[PDB]
RNA sequence: UCGACA
DNA sequence: ATGTCG
């Protein structure tokens, strides 16, 4: 039951808190699409929000109305809400992560979208395709 | 007091 | 170890 004509996306760290960067992959062909650049402090569930929003803008400046899978009960919630409820403290070494932040919810408020939002079951299928 | 997703 | 929700 994996629609497998959908785009996949994960983050990836080094610490949690640490440096966050993210991807999203074909889900069929494991191509990467996008792939951010590494962001130097942010949380893990920040970045698999930001991993989901650009996701929607990806499709959506394509004309795909291809489904986004991602394995995060968290970010799934932060982007259905749009709005990022982290704890990470918002300080000089956090702005710009937290600038990313603000502007995906930024986008999230002026565009319309139609794009599902999967939970890739990862105790049925195993790692969702974008992981590191 | 946990249970779960990362 | 930490970041998050139910
Ligand atoms: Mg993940
Ligand atoms: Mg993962």
């Amino acid at each position: 039951e994996i629609i497998w004509e959908s785009l996949s996306v994960d983050v990836g760290s080094q610490g949690n808190p640490g440096i966050v960067e993210y991807k999203g992959v074909d889900t069929k062909t494991g191509e990467v699409l996008f792939e951010r650049e590494p962001i130097p402090i942010g949380t893990n569930n920040m970045g698999e929000f930001l991993a989901i929003v650009h996701g929607l803008r990806y499709l959506k400046e394509r004309n795909s109305r291809k489904p986004i899978y991602s394995n995060s009960q968290t970010a799934i919630k932060w982007v259905k809400d749009k709005k990022a409820k982290s704890t990470l403290v918002r300080n000089e070494e956090t702005a710009l992560i937290w600038k990313l932040v603000d502007e995906a919810e930024e986008w999230l408020n002026t565009h319309t979208y139609e794009t599902p939002i999967l939970k890739w079951q990862t105790d049925k299928w195993g790692e969702i395709k974008a992981d590191y």
